[PDB]
């Protein structure tokens, strides 16, 4: 059909035929009469990956060959969406598998809505490591990513009379075709024990044993060749566990459970056993698999071969793990060991909200870690000497920076041994790097101001837009060819088409083909109606009130409340669509979806209101979803309070996607700004200046309640039960909080928003010159590129040069 | 190689050679540099399987057209061990896989010995349904075999200090690439709630639902291209269930717990709720499946189409459930239901033991299967009404026959049950059949004596001669061609061999062969040195009382204290050789294993006795093990106690491989006997008359121990310590037992055991005439196949003509 999805050659065609019917007879044992559509989504995905199997082991064999310095990203989340059309478009088999699939009489797209997203994650910090492995093989990166592979992934969310409900995400039950189990390479991992001190050093023993049973999936690079490696490990109790009989056999699934559910909370630090045992169990297994590849090429050399990327502290324990094995196993002396494990592990920093950082009490590595206490305490230790000698009498700072906090019970900071422990700490978009170095890690940057970098997010311009958006991706080729997919720079030359006219008609086509899509997706899996002539006002992310969805839903009963006082005047038409998981247990956010759902309720049954305003809850948002409502968005909004989202990567997405954003001088935003020009973006809002000014001298939501009458009448409707007529009082933890107890300060933009969405809406009426915009935007979203991110991580960081040097097919 | 095993055509192997490095490439993802011997192995497996499909999809169209009466065999076990050489030798490929390998620079042989058995069974009863599968499948029957797919089946056998030690049989560890998932035809399955009666009859709602989930096995037919299917259902959640956050999901494995684990007892009758939940659960979603092909072939057709044979009373519950389904969701009357059931089902009877006789609590029917409940006591009342019309005034008999027995807590019998619930019940050796008519079903039979039948056990000649014993198959195909493997009625034209010089040559060198390959295995994989000239005394078998382990016990402690008594006089050499599993919590079987190794560490380290006697105890006798030691063994050790062993079909095994038998008139022991000639069987022992006359005056050991100083020797010996130096008491336990309070009467038949082994000694003496004795033997064993036995379960049961006719290729 497209270009940019590659030939379909007769040979290519007639070839994917006969291996799809090849793997739908012996792989499947189907015949054709009693085939599901699952059944051909299958036969497909088999197909598919057969053209991957030589890349992979070739680009293995190669790395063993050539034995370069290899890079191990350490993650408890992997945000991986769907396999099957990345991999077509990786390989340029997408137009091969369509006309093969077209001949057959199937229909590909209908195919690929079968394949479950691998839910491996929360949000922003899972998917960055999915964004990051896929810039890793584009750019030609010995590059392994380490997990874990968990039985249910992030909870499906329903929603039932408007309240979110948690199901099982049984990704795994109709089986992965992208993985390959590899059993022999299953490694034990221990927990419990105590330590022993003999003549020959300390010895952990009486040990419980899990073992980690690998699943590698591949990774593969933009056109390149490259097939890179996702090694998940799974917990397998042994087979002398426990070993009446029968509770024995039955009480393996205690080791198992180590792997069965990923922790579904974003930004939120939850002190649990099981969690710490997911954390140890990815760190051990990993650091034997990355020490055997390395005895395979003393120690003074494993630098040189060997990048630990820790993806925020969730791996912290890699740091002592990795000297447990050099002192305790291979009895190097400390500071032999030290220094390796600094030039070995680098850390990254995602968050800044006190409540998201992990902080795992004593008793609990005590029990369960013993030997890591020790080796904790003893980095602890050295790492006050130093400071002690860099601060002379400042006790005040000694008790700042140790890794151990004291009080009610003793923790120990897991962000503080990453420092000590990484020749380089960085944060994930500019605005967020030099808070660290302002705020929390002041004293360190003080101590070691070489450590401290910025490396600002990005986003796969595979996945999101050549796979979610590809008659955008095709437009652009027209003009500048392909080359951009692989280096988004290439964007800029598109600033040469503001003013032809031809391409502002093309840009708009095709965010109405996409919008048209959108809608009737909505009406076939969800039967709701919407104008798909209206601004489509899209906020997508996981509930938070950092994040301020509560911000939008004032704005929109305001909309509502002007509406309905003025029922015969123009409004640019919207519809308003925001989406996100809340975490099970948090209540405010369980309470914001509700608060979400109740104002739809109210606003899209009111016949004066007609389709000139919408509310819709956007069901079980995840990868899959965002690759179609993003594509279909006018308008982004990115309303966090400024100094609270470390970066964001929606925003990213969109800008890359035909939308113009709304949003606070917050994370990645302020960067995207100075790229398009602040007359390209709706920027609103406290800057963190003004942000710490209100905090000197007092957060009182009330002056604010005082002195806009708009706010105040949404106040009441919300008190006296305007949105929930059955249970009058149904929201008073909401007025409460924002009245009270508001940390993100959400009165205090409210003006500035509401002024901000009316200059929105004046652009949205002048086509023309909105397009013009968007043009502008995506023009200067090339820095945005996770291979721009990839590549300073490589030169800046890891000490390897990337290349976008194809292997051999 | 050989001719048995088919042509190795240039077209055939070169083929093969490919699709096995085609599987080494695609499906295991490995280069020839980095492959073991099990990446080897599953590229062979996946070749071979690729042979299956065809056949296997053509076979169940083939079902689906013609429409034909479809026999279901409901087992809680099927003891399958290998499936790569069984597959291999029913689809002629043998020599070309041997070939192919062999081109390869393999060894096929070695190869084999990577696959797991699947231990899903426990021996004699899971091993029948293995041999019931491939003789239907050879006999051309519409037949499906339908269990739960355990995820740990028998335990694997350690030896610790001579104790048994069990571990988890992890078979599944690697993957099975026999079994293909049907999540597809995935069905619920209901526990607990309670029953509402309204006016449209009753409901059975508020129950807890478990999933289950098909998985299903080929099961090829002997070179006819039929390919059966084994459908075992494996538990799963429903991704609501539980559905704080956390716990929830954890929680999924209560659910899954039922398909966990085999129980490991043999004989034994554990009233555990879980296995009350496995039987109700591979019932539940066999009957829905039975339902729903009958559906698209009202219910008077059923039992024209539909026939459900109950291996024991495992599956009792298949009689309720189907009244259920009937009476309760088909609407039904009770009567027409009550008609069907009884047409469409037949029980098996396997055992007399009343330990082993299942009696299920009414308090755990009442919690788990409130409806069925009540279907039972609605069976027994019109059960109990039919009686008292036949016996009018004989109130005991009401009591003896009830489904229901009374006490200190109400039970229901089963088997009773079973009998009610059945057109036809059989048991699986004439004695045993005669047994059931004159003891424990007497009041049946007097009532209902139509339904009373006997199907005498047998095994498959494919695996149990072609496949574990390809030497002797040959020199027997060289005479009378290889018409018998799917006729074993044919061996009879071995008895024009008996006087020929050149055959008693060609079969006392095949077991000498045998001997060797086996002595050989033991030195390789257990370090033990063994005279392969010697008797290979062989008793394989579950460890139990009733199969009399300890009478060999006690003649090889008679053999011992012979030769030091004599040590200079001369004595048939034997390898005395018992191995077996004993349930975990059977204290008296692992006490047995103990003795017998104890024995061992006495008799083989004693220099006087030389090489003359030699005891192994065999660790972790299983279906790949009896492949191996039958066809290396001279002596069979059949000595259950008459009347206790229902047929045994070890024995067969022996009697095809080229053992002369010592046995008890027990079991098809007797029928083996009448088919090859008294003459011709090492008999001794009490007959079951002889028990009953001992049984009415009292069994008096201390009589026995009395009049026999070589037994009151031994007893002493055991007593004093003279087998356990370090613990003098040790086999206290075993001594109390057999002085007071046997049940099998070990010292009755002491005397005739000896008598009767110094008969088998004197014959082994004379090679010529041991070998014209196994001759005869091997040469009469035709009624012992499978193939007899299930042509008969058809005729006489089923309503179905068997079939040697081949479907196309
Ligand atoms: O850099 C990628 C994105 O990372 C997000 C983030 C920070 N921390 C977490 C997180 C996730 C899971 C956690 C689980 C347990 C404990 C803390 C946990 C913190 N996620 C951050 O909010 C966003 O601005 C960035 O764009
Ligand atoms: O007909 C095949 C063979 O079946 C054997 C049998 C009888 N009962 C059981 C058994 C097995 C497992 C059980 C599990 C639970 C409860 C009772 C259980 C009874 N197994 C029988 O001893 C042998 O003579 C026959 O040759
Ligand atoms: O001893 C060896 N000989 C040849 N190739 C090897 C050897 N060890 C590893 N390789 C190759 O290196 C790849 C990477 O293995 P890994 O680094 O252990 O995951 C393997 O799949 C092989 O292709
Ligand atoms: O509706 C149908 N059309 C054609 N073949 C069918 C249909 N239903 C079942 N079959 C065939 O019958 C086989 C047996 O299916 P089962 O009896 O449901 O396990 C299937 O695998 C098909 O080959
Ligand atoms: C990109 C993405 C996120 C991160 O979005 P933010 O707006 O940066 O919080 C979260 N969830 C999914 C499914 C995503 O694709
Ligand atoms: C055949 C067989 C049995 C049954 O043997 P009996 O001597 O009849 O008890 C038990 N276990 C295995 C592994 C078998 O192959």
């Amino acid at each position: 059909q497209i270009s940019v999805r590659g030939l379909a050659g007769v040979e290519n065609v007639t070839e994917l035929k006969k291996n799809f019917n090849r793997h739908l007879h012996f792989t499947l044992v189907k015949d054709r009469n009693v085939a599901t559509p699952r059944d051909y989504y299958f036969a497909l995905a088999h197909t598919v990956r057969d053209h991957l199997v030589g890349r992979w082991i070739r680009t293995q064999q190669h790395y063993y060959e050539k034995d370069p310095k290899r890079i191990y990203y350490l993650s408890l989340e992997f945000y991986m969406g769907r396999t099957l059309q990345n991999t077509m478009v990786n390989l340029a088999l997408e137009n091969a598998c369509d006309e093969a699939t077209y001949q057959l009489g199937l229909d590909m797209e209908e195919l690929e809505e079968i394949e479950e997203d691998a839910g491996l994650g929360n949000g922003g910090l899972g998917r960055l490591a999915a964004c990051f492995l896929d810039s890793m093989a584009t750019l030609g990166l010995a590059a392994y990513g380490y997990g874990i592979r968990y039985e249910f992934g992030i909870f499906n969310q329903k929603i039932c009379g408007g309240w979110q409900m948690e199901e099982a995400d049984d990704w795994l039950r109709y089986g992965n075709p992208w993985e390959k189990a590899r059993p022999e390479f299953t490694l034990p991992v221990h927990f419990y024990g105590r330590v022993e001190h003999t003549s020959q050093g300390a010895k952990w023993v009486d040990t419980q044993v899990v073992l980690a049973m690998p699943y590698d999936t591949p990774v593969p690079g933009y056109r390149n060749n490259v097939v890179n490696t996702m090694r998940l490990w799974s917990a397998k109790a042994p087979n002398d566990f426990n070993l009446g009989y029968i509770q024995a056999v039955l009480d393996r699934n205690l080791a198992e459970n180590i792997s069965r559910v990923l922790y579904p909370n974003d930004n939120f630090f939850e002190g649990k056993e099981l969690r710490l045992k997911q954390e140890y169990f990815v760190v051990a297994a990993t650091l034997q698999d990355i020490i055997r590849r390395f005895k395979s090429s003393n120690f003074d050399a494993f630098p040189d071969k060997v990048a630990i990327q820790l993806n925020d502290t969730h791996p912290s324990l890699a740091i002592p793990e990795l000297m447990r094995v050099l002192v305790d196993l291979e009895r190097l002396d400390w500071d032999k060991a030290w220094e390796v494990t600094v030039k070995t592990c680098a850390y990254t920093n995602h968050t800044v909200l006190p409540e998201a950082l992990e902080r795992w009490p004593v008793h609990l590595l005590e029990t369960l870690l013993p030997r890591h206490l020790q080796i904790i305490y003893e980095i602890n230790q050295r790492f006050l000497n130093r400071v002690a000698a860099a601060f002379p009498g400042d006790v005040d700072r000694l008790r700042r920076m140790s890794l151990v906090e004291e009080g009610a019970v003793k923790r120990i900071n897991m962000a503080h041994l990453c420092i000590a422990g990484s020749h380089a700490v960085n944060g994930v978009a500019r605005i967020h790097s030099e808070i660290l170095k302002k705020t929390i890690f002041k004293d360190f940057y003080e101590l070691e101001p070489h450590k401290f970098q910025n490396k600002t997010n990005g986003i796969t311009p595979r996945r999101w837009l050549v796979l979610c958006n590809p008659g955008l991706a095709e437009i652009i080729a027209e003009r500048i060819g392909e080359e951009y997919i692989s280096d988004l720079d290439q964007l800029r030359k598109l600033l040469s088409y503001v003013d032809d006219e031809a391409f502002i008609r093309d840009v708009a086509k095709v965010k109405q083909e996409n919008k048209l899509k959108f809608a009737a997706y909505l009406e076939r899996e969800y039967k709701v109606h919407i104008n798909p002539n209206s601004l489509f006002d899209v906020q997508v992310k996981r509930i938070h009130e950092y994040k301020r969805q509560l911000l939008n839903c004032l704005h929109v009963i305001t909309l509502y409340n002007r509406i309905k006082k003025e029922p015969n005047k123009f409004v640019v038409p919207r519809t308003v669509m925001i989406g996100g998981k809340a975490a099970p247990g948090y209540h405010m956010a369980k309470m914001i979806i509700k608060l979400i759902t109740a104002i739809g309720d109210v606003v899209n049954h009111d016949p004066v209101v007609g389709d000139r305003l919408r509310v819709i809850f956007l069901e079980n948002y995840r990868v899959s979803l965002a690759e179609k409502v993003i594509p279909a968005a006018d308008l982004s909004e990115q309303i966090s309070t400024a100094g609270t989202e470390a970066s964001g990567t929606g925003n990213m997405k969109f800008m890359l996607n035909g939308a113009l954003t709304i949003g606070t001088m917050d994370g990645a935003n302020v960067e995207m700004a100075e790229e398009a020009g602040e007359e390209n973006f709706f920027i609103f809002g406290m800057r963190v200046e003004d942000v710490d000014r209100l905090d000197q001298r007092g957060y009182n939501a009330q002056e604010y309640y005082d002195r806009i009458p708009e706010l105040r009448q949404i106040i009441e409707q919300l008190s006296s039960g305007f949105f929930s007529p059955k249970q009058p009082d149904l929201f008073k933890d909401i007025v409460n909080m924002l009245m009270h107890h508001d940390r993100f300060k959400v009165f205090a933009d409210y003006e500035e928003y509401v002024k901000c969405q009316e200059r929105v809406s004046a652009l949205y009426k002048n086509p023309r010159e909105w397009t013009r915009m968007v043009i502008r935007n995506i023009a200067t979203s090339g820095k945005f590129s996770s291979d721009r991110t990839i590549a300073q991580y490589a030169r800046e960081i890891w000490g390897v040069e990337p290349s976008r040097q194809r292997l051999p097919a």
